[PDB]
């Protein structure tokens, strides 16, 4: 029993974290097969980040300038290239610690594990979610660029996030591992407004679904409410609307609790309209939108990777 | 920046995660050098768990009765022994994935990362704290005994936990790696009492300092309160008492922020008497006792002026 925000075992990823130093900048790279992925902004120093023409900045550049190193061993680039907002560079030797892996871009509301790294060495691991305004709530300090976001299925490690920078509203933005930013964001350092954020409803539903799994009944209430009055009180309290698709993703948990996915919405309305009235669901008076239903099953079943 | 319950990279431990099977029972072992550590009650059937004589059960069991496997390849047990409530298995070959490590006992209110395991295969990583009543609130289903607790300091993984059981209120109890349970518990199906639990004061005090690092002071207050009448309203709100030593380890967070531990103490007492009035400190309407001041420094860099 018990329920905790849970990260995947970082082990398959740690082996790919390397330090890249190009000029005055140092950040982290992803050493997969025989190529290192890292944020496009390694070629530019911290002073000229206002508006660099990155395409022009690379035209003069050559392989030899880049010092990519694994722990202590140094590596040389036999080919450099820029795809979107990464700088994928082919190195002399492959990484034999490369796991089975996939590149994926995830849609707002999913969750993943982050492996924070500073100067090529992982420092920490935690669990976040792509916010509906295309941000994340991370812990990233200086020298943390290129720290990755990932999921695991069996042997396979699908990477889904690579860190680029911090917004003036405290949050972070980056790209997918194809180098394409998440959200109305860009790398060039500018005032980008962290859009307004809505609560991910289906993920709050799932966390209530961990709750009755864990043996919490406080919020339970019998009377039910229409599908669309949910969408109605959803927009009222800045909650993302439910679709039938979510009702189907909740299907797997539906039978296991024995509650219809609709009835819990009504108990949710009780939480949202009446407030928590000073009590706790799964050790939180906060409604939690940072858990997807795959997240809840992985913890109540206890699936594994190896 | 930002603040997250963050675990250490579990990679160094995963290489030691191994499966142990005795009879009909399977749980996890800690494969360090050429010995596997695991909870002693794997020699036990569900029948003898009510009252076991472990010495007798272990003589009856032999080298060949123990099956330790790498999720894949089998390993050979050429020696078994019992240290308190663990079970050292001298295995034929050493583990070339052995980290630098320490066997360590931690004090209540300290924190560590747990790597949950099932059939020798990891499932997840998260952050905990040994509670003052000597429990932890984990995520543990069946087949998770022998999941270890660890920290990482530079290279070495100071080990501090091997999980044994679940208490009737949902929480968990286990041992150190010398085999000694934290708390008045032992491995025997009995009426085992989960003691009453108090909140870790020093961690909340520290956790307020992550909040002023965020630079939001809504909780900061003009009102001051004395040091020792606090220890009194502490027992009133079931908090373990603050000590001066606690304040000296907390001092480093004080000096870099410039807040005296006393006024943060006063803001806390005022905070608990009237409540937060529906506002949130670091995205939580619940106070956090699971962050050490070392945790707060490990996550906030800070600097100190003199």
């Amino acid at each position: 029993s018990g329920f905790r925000k849970m990260a995947f075992p970082s082990g398959k990823v740690e082996g790919c974290m390397v330090q890249v130093t190009c000029g005055t900048t140092t950040l982290n790279g992803l050493w997969l097969d025989d190529v290192v992925y890292c944020p496009r902004h390694v070629i530019c120093t911290s002073e000229d980040m206002f508006n660099p023409n990155y395409e022009d900045l690379l035209i003069r550049k050559s392989n030899h300038n880049f010092l990519v190193q694994a722990g202590n061993v140094q590596l040389r680039v036999i080919g450099h290239s820029m795809q979107n907002c990464v700088l994928k560079l082919k190195v002399d030797t492959a990484n034999p610690k490369t796991p089975k892996y996939k590149f994926v871009r995830i849609q707002p509301g999913q969750t993943f594990s982050v492996l924070a790294c500073y100067n090529g060495s992982p420092s920490g691991v935690y669990q976040c979610a792509m916010r509906p305004n295309f941000t994340i709530k991370g812990s990233f300090l200086n020298g943390s660029c290129g720290s990755v976001g990932f999921n695991i299925d069996y042997d396979c490690v699908s990477f889904c996030y690579m860190h680029h920078m911090e917004l003036p509203t405290g949050v972070h933005a980056g790209t997918d591992l194809e180098g394409n930013f998440y959200g109305p964001f860009v790398d060039r350092q500018t005032a980008q407004a962290a859009g307004t954020d809505t609560t991910i409803t289906v993920n709050v539903l799932a966390w209530l679904y961990a709750a009755v799994i864990n043996g919490d009944r406080w919020f339970l209430n019998r009377f039910t409410t229409t599908l669309n009055d949910f969408n109605l009180v959803a927009m009222k309290y800045n909650y993302e609307p439910l679709t039938q698709d979510h009702v189907d993703i909740l299907g797997p948990l539906s039978a296991q609790t024995g509650i219809a996915v609709l009835d819990m919405c009504a108990s949710l309305k009780e939480l949202l309209q009446n407030g928590m009235n000073g009590r706790t669901i799964l050790g939180s008076a906060l409604l939690e939108d940072e858990f997807t239903p795959f997240d809840v099953v992985r913890q109540c079943s206890g699936v594994t990777f190896q």
